[PDB]
């Protein structure tokens, strides 16, 4: 759970008077001392709701650290050679939703990257295959069979690396767009794929990385750009690239995650435990909420998406970071709140079951390294009683910090447990999801050129309805809103973006106001 690493951030920078706080910076060479030190803690106890103490600051003196001390279940630990692959429960279900809901490419994720050269296609293919020996899970295709998914670990000489170049023909957008979509064959193919988009209305290239989420959460884009600029910086030098090996494997994380969730059938296990979690909180869920949407939900969903964006402007970003600290929640919570307003305006009640992606990256050999680790929540948050924001801000802390306390549970086991019914064109337990995501900084000068991340329009969607608040890297933010074309018109959901906007806005202009 990346939640408690910015809490930790927030309560050190406002304890310090500092704005410079990253995730591994030491409290103390940052200018604290005891003094301060009684200020995280109680502040820390007061958000966070747990025993913190001056052993946990002094022991884990940096954000990353001390979150993982408040958690903490073992490290993570290398296997070595001819360990086999581990398909992670998380992959699991990802590979499951796609089998049982045919979910065409919707689970593609893009990572485009414009470069004001050309790149030497020779070079980039040399660098992708050196990517590619690096990470494992870049080379570990999945295959059927009559027990579930199996795992099968390519050797780098045998992973045949797919990178091209694509002239474009008309707007550049739309056929990122596009070439995101096409679907992969994960028994035969490895999950990446690589193109470089050159063409007459194109100054330099466009680098696009297309994952498939088995091998990628959008916390891998950092460690992808990184490895990648790195690899294809020493093969246009003509060699190959001087790095260190990783601590762990991706199968070393899910060796371990597994050996420490133990079976469903033993009531001791975190896994009964946390199941029955879930089982009690998600008594009496609605199938659905009553969305204003401009068609009914049809028999057959057809994952078909748009995406619009609201931009945000500098001062609203810094409102709603203000609003955050002010109230002692995260960034997330306050979106989080702020789609739940804007749904229960809108008729859906004041029942409010939102899904969220949680990341399980607390460990330092996976903190910062390529694969998906997010696991699936949801996040019932409830609006009864005519609260006001700050209310409302009060209840999704609590509800959010109860959820994150048992988020190892597997989404694919959690829908199991409760046992809702199914239906082929709507998505389980949740049908609307709302995240928070952070590009990479320091981006704009790979492979030796000018460079910079360029957002994709998706032609696909995963549910009803996808809210993310998404901070550029460079102080920037925008409201991204991934939406299924069967139930809504562009149009809609441009009005349904602008309308979290002004709930947003109203939300830092008085706080105090009736939800
Ligand atoms: P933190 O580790 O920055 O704490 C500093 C300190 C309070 C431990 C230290 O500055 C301090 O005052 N230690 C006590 C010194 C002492 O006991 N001498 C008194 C002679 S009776």
């Amino acid at each position: 759970v990346t939640a408690y690493e910015e809490i930790v951030c927030q309560v050190f920078a406002a304890v310090l008077d500092r704005s410079d706080v990253t995730a591994d910076a030491d409290f103390f060479a940052l200018g604290g001392h005891s003094l301060l030190s009684l200020r995280v803690v109680a502040r820390l106890r007061a958000l966070l709701g747990v025993d913190v103490g001056v052993r946990d600051l002094f022991e884990a003196p940096t954000p990353a650290a001390l979150a993982a001390r408040l958690t903490t279940r073992p490290a993570v630990t290398r296997r070595g050679p001819d360990a086999p692959p581990v398909l992670s429960h998380f992959q699991r279900g990802l590979w499951l939703i796609e089998q049982v809901y045919q979910t065409r490419g919707a689970y593609n994720v893009p990572l485009a990257v414009h470069v004001s050269d050309r790149l030497d296609l020779d070079v980039l293919r040399a660098a992708v295959r050196d990517l590619v020996a690096r990470h494992e899970v870049l080379r570990t295709l999945v295959r059927s069979s009559d027990d579930g998914p199996d795992p099968v670990l390519l050797a780098p000489e045998d992973a045949a690396v797919d990178v091209a170049e694509v002239q474009a023909a008309g707007p550049v957008a739309d056929l990122l767009a596009e070439l995101t979509a096409q679907p992969f064959d994960l028994a035969t193919q490895i999950p990446l794929r690589v193109r470089m988009i050159t063409g007459e209305q194109v100054d330099g290239c466009v680098l696009l990385l297309v994952c498939h989420h088995i091998a990628a959460d959008e916390w891998s884009f950092a460690p992808l750009l990184r490895d990648l600029d790195t690899a294809y910086r020493a093969r246009a030098a003509g060699r190959a690239p001087d790095w260190e090996p990783l601590p762990a494997q991706y199968s070393d994380y899910a060796a371990t995650l597994h050996d420490w969730l133990g079976e469903a059938t033993d009531p001791a296990s975190p896994l009964r435990r946390q199941l029955d979690y879930w089982q009690h909180a998600l008594q009496d869920l609605p199938d659905e909420l009553d969305l204003p949407t401009d068609r009914p939900r049809p028999a057959t969903a057809s994952h078909r998406g748009g995406l619009a964006r609201a931009e945000l402007p500098p001062e609203l970003v810094e409102a709603v970071r203000r609003l955050a600290a002010q109230h002692g929640v995260t960034v997330f919570m306050v979106v989080q709140a702020a789609v739940a307003v804007l749904l229960h305006r809108l008729g859906a009640g004041d029942d409010i079951p939102l899904g969220s992606p949680v990341a399980d990256r607390a460990d330092e050999a996976v903190h910062d390294t390529v694969g998906f680790f997010l696991n699936t929540l949801v996040l019932r948050v409830n609006l009864s009683g005519n609260p006001t924001f700050a209310d409302l801000l009060d209840r999704v802390r609590a509800v959010d910090l109860e959820a994150f306390a048992r988020a190892d549970a597997p989404f694919d086991a959690v829908v199991d447990t409760v046992k809702p019914p199914r239906a082929v064109s709507r998505h389980p337990l949740f049908q609307t999801m709302v995240s928070y995501q952070r590009r990479p900084s320091d981006v704009d000068r790979l492979f030796g050129a000018a460079t910079r991340l360029v957002e994709v329009p998706l032609d696909t969607a995963k549910f009803d309805l996808e809210f993310a608040f998404i901070e550029d890297g460079h102080g920037g933010a925008h409201i991204a809103l991934n939406y299924a074309a069967d139930l809504f018109d562009h149009d809609s959901a441009e009005q349904l973006v602008a309308r979290l906007r002004t709930v947003l806005e109203h939300a830092c202009a008085d706080p105090c106001r009736p939800v």
